[PDB]
């Protein structure tokens, strides 16, 4: 099975640089773009950049240029993220994610690496940010796109341990193995994830992610809680 296995805690002093790894197995490393994503504690996600391991072609979110440098090592099937001149605001969890064939981008996710520093973009308005419901209920979570994103919208689920899994890609395509009670749809600018018949393991966090235009951007998240 596909595994993006990320390196361990970086607990480092201000000004230090670190180089985090994402060691892949279970697929051909060179065939697919690899992305990196930041998530500050308690907050939503931000795309840092992506790299084509076949040619080293690399696209950065403008706010991370000068901070993040992406490389790959084909010989070891490992993607790296180097973070330069670290400060407090860099303390966060960093994830790698790899695409599958378009439009199945952002298909598999690393488990995240914590970094602790101690001595024109499209907006997705995600609502509601918190939702209380009971077992067996049906709920919808919605993302409103600030500009047209076509069908390029994914739904991700994040568990309290921080692990991220894609549930839906290309608006309505259900990931293999994901329960059929999850479905994605679009009506106009509103993209929605509907979970029918809630089960207890569903009561976690959810994010939408658009990949129509660079930089990919994320909704602010929805926290699903049992009533």
């Amino acid at each position: 099975q596909v595994q993006l296995q990320q390196s361990g805690l970086e607990l480092v002093k201000p000004g230090a640089s670190v180089k985090i790894s994402c060691k892949t197995s279970g697929y051909t490393f060179t065939e697919y773009t690899m992305h990196w994503v930041k998530q500050s504690h308690g907050k939503s996600l931000e795309w840092i950049g992506g790299i084509n391991p076949n040619n080293g072609g690399t696209s950065y979110n403008q706010k991370f240029k000068g901070k993040a440098i992406l490389t790959v090592d084909k010989s070891s099937s490992t993607a790296y993220l180097e973070l330069r001149s670290l400060t407090s605001e860099d303390s966060a969890v960093y994830y790698c994610a790899r695409d599958d064939r378009y439009p199945a981008w952002f298909a598999y996710w690393g488990q995240g690496t914590t970094v602790t520093v101690s001595s024109t973009d499209i907006q997705l308005t995600q609502s509601p940010s918190s939702l209380s419901a009971s077992l067996g209920e049906r709920v919808s979570i919605t993302c409103r796109a600030s500009q047209d994103i076509g069908s390029n919208l994914n739904w991700l689920q994040q568990k309290p341990d921080g692990t991220i899994k894609r549930l839906i890609y290309a608006t309505s395509s259900l990931d293999s193995g994901v329960p059929k009670r999850f479905s994605g749809s679009r009506s106009g600018s509103d993209y929605s994830l509907t979970i029918s018949s809630l089960e207890s393991e569903d009561f976690v966090d959810y994010y939408c992610l658009q990949y129509a235009s660079s930089p990919p951007t994320f909704g602010g998240g929805t926290k699903l809680e049992i009533k």
